């Protein structure tokens, strides 16, 4: 029934914002009553937090999997496989992505979740840049953590604008190539 | 008295969010009554829209001024002078920047203002990249408008995270050099 509430919420978020979804809407979709809903989640806000937590951990575990089983390809394709984790994971859950980013403004728990994982993904990015510099493949230009931070924030803004069809945005079918170019040139360029 | 209302609002936004500022707060600061406030602005939301409109046009007119009077320096310093318009203009009005970005979620007029100017700044960016390619200084890699869009969105997210001291963020004293590196490598890199 927890899974039914979560699937109901993800389905309804494709049609309307969390503000237009009632606890009664979530309960009906999961085949339970309102007070029975409160046995599983304290609020509709907690439901979105759990949905975002699932998608964020999905992306994180995919990047951990790549990290353990390196692809046998050139540096451009290495970075492309990493960015693609986020493109495919968040782009496969557009309504949770959209609603979760909007909740950053109003939910300390959402803001803290997003902050925690971005710090982790930025640290990992910087560690890989540092490894590329140590082996002589990348030049020692900017501080690696500072470069990693700007590239990770570029991807957050640019992928999510693309998925939402914002004006302006890179077309979704061009956004991966766009970001790979900017990561590879900025990491390997003198 | 319009200028007094606007100065009052900019001052109060340094201490608290627009949600915690009342029309009565703005009126008191400008030395007028509540109904007299409504003679100048329909809402506190319109006051923020005007503040954001002023800062956005300040940045736009600064970039127009640079465009007319080119600086006599290398390509890295050219791009640095352009990014610096946004760093100095928005970084000199941090409370309006913060409040204006937050209002994008709730105000169609704010969202449309921000969208309109980003389109203009992206078009100008793409026109300069195209000129650099035409003269043989930049290689024909990505579509220039797509590259321009991702670089402009990177700057929006990265400058505003820096000004807000978000975790994560590039330190404010490093953010200009960080962005200049990524623009120059991605625009001139093969
Ligand atoms: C083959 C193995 C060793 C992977 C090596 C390539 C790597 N890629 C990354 C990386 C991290 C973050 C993001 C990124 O997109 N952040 C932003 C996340 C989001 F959601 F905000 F967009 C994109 C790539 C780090 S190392
Ligand atoms: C010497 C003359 C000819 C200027 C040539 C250098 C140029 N610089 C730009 C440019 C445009 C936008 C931004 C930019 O930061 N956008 C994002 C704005 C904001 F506010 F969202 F951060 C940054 C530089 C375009 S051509």
């Amino acid at each position: 029934r927890e899974l039914a509430i979560l699937a109901t919420a993800e389905n309804l978020l494709e049609d309307r914002p969390l503000a237009d979804i009632s606890v009664d809407d979530l309960a009906k979709g999961a085949g339970i009553s309102r007070p029975t809903f409160y046995f599983y989640f304290p609020s509709k806000e907690a439901v979105l937090l759990t949905l975002l937590d699932r998608v964020v951990n999905q992306a994180d575990m995919a990047l951990q999997t790549l990290a353990e089983n390196p692809a046998d390809t050139d540096r451009e394709n290495m970075w492309r496989t990493g960015i693609n984790v986020f493109f495919e994971t968040f782009g496969s859950h557009k309504a949770v992505t959209r609603a979760g980013q909007a909740a950053r403004a109003t939910s300390v728990e959402v803001a803290e979740l997003w902050s925690t994982f971005m710090q982790k993904w930025i640290a990992y990015t910087a560690a890989v840049i540092d490894a590329e510099r140590d082996r002589g493949a990348a030049p020692r230009t900017l501080p690696a953590h500072e470069l990693a931070t700007a590239l990770n924030l570029m991807n957050e803004r640019t992928l999510f604008a693309s998925f939402a069809g914002e004006q302006p945005s890179v077309p979704e079918a061009r956004v991966l190539d766009t970001l790979v170019h900017i990561w590879v040139t900025s990491i390997y360029g003198e």
